[PDB]
């Protein structure tokens, strides 16, 4: 499945972000995370045109409340980017 | 139910904005969460009409003593958000 | 009970208004919570008239030693709250 | 083997940059780690050929979406590093 | 016992502060804390002039090589303060 | 043995700090400490001799590629330094 990526500087944005994501296609939301600066990701796993779908629905109502720091959509991530973050069809992480 | 939410920058403006939401509507406070740079958020739960009232009473108390980043209403808000963030009618989480 | 809390940045003048509130009134210290961003908060329980006497006393420290952040009585607090924030009677929490 | 690093401001930006060196190299992922201030790495390893390719992939990717922080490939880093960061070839770490 | 504190934005100038604070007096380092944004502190118990030999010791040391964010001795801590902050005979705290 | 001690911010710079270290002199990385901020510090033990070799490589490879915040070495730690800071010959810390 593609994956698909949305950060915000704030995490009110970032949940109207997600909400909007998940309702504009068959995307799954499947893991968020911070990294300080109150910087925060929100991942999302679909077919290639619902994660655009997505992320391009996130995208705008992420822009009307808050301040995006990027949107980007990778078709065909490597099984290796699941092993370290919290993109995983199955609660497989993101808790140390 | 609804989700509504409000961001702050210090953790006293969103203690007592939380206690202004809560105490002006039957809306239910679920959750909290920091994501660094001191940036708070508290979500809510309850009737939309609720969380509107709620929010709206937060958003005053916040502007009164803090800096408010963000207020914000989701009527209905998507399973998938409970999964992932602390807004949630049942102690599911955020705490890992 | 009411409560009081005072943000520093800074832990040490949060330190020192801590001892200023709880040896200036009868107030509790209960708990105390960082947001990063370098900014924390303490929060005391009590009699209405201690908890201003208390925040009073404890944001003249900081401001002498520190950053004060804010100061803050909530007279009668949602018991919501107590949910939620390490502001409870009990060593009930802020501990995930 | 050799180890490769990129740092980005961003974790977008740091995702993109791993499928990238991940997919232009034998090269490994092995962990990630963030340091506050929304500063976040990434290290690989692999052959010292396949560091360069993939670093060299993964600067490029990260440059188009996000900030570089610093991109760098030590050829034969001491084994003492594999105690204290994850960068090691058996899920050895980097959770405390 | 009296209560001696050093803040320092950087950790090398802590540790040196403390290793000073600790050779100057009979004073003994309790614990340290640390709330993001590079901020961290120093905490030492011992006689209220040892405190103060300490914390001059230990302020020198800092701004020769670092950045103190404050020093300041608290004669008699209120014994509330070892509820809450890593300030405390016997490691009873500062882990959660 | 005495300690020496590299502060860099970003991690990259850091890692590569030490691999330069340990490799210019017969020192043990020990352990390594963020502070947020983007702050990281790698800690060293060995011959005061060692110490100095090693965190004068270290400085050098910092510098090339990253943000130096600070080098130092003490020569004769307190014990009491092994007790509250990763600065230890055996793995006793830095995981709370």
């Amino acid at each position: 499945e593609a994956l698909g990526m949305i950060e915000t500087r704030g995490l009110v944005a970032l949940i109207e972000a997600s909400d909007a994501m998940v309702k504009a296609a068959r995307v799954k939301l499947v893991g968020v995370k911070q990294i300080g600066g109150g910087l925060c990701t929100a991942m999302v796993r679909g077919d290639v045109a619902a994660c655009k779908a997505a992320t391009d629905a996130g995208a705008a109502a992420a822009q009307r409340i808050g301040e995006l720091v990027s949107v980007h959509v990778i078709p065909r991530p490597h099984g290796d980017l699941e092993e370290v973050f919290p993109i995983g069809l199955k609660g497989d992480s993101s808790n140390l």
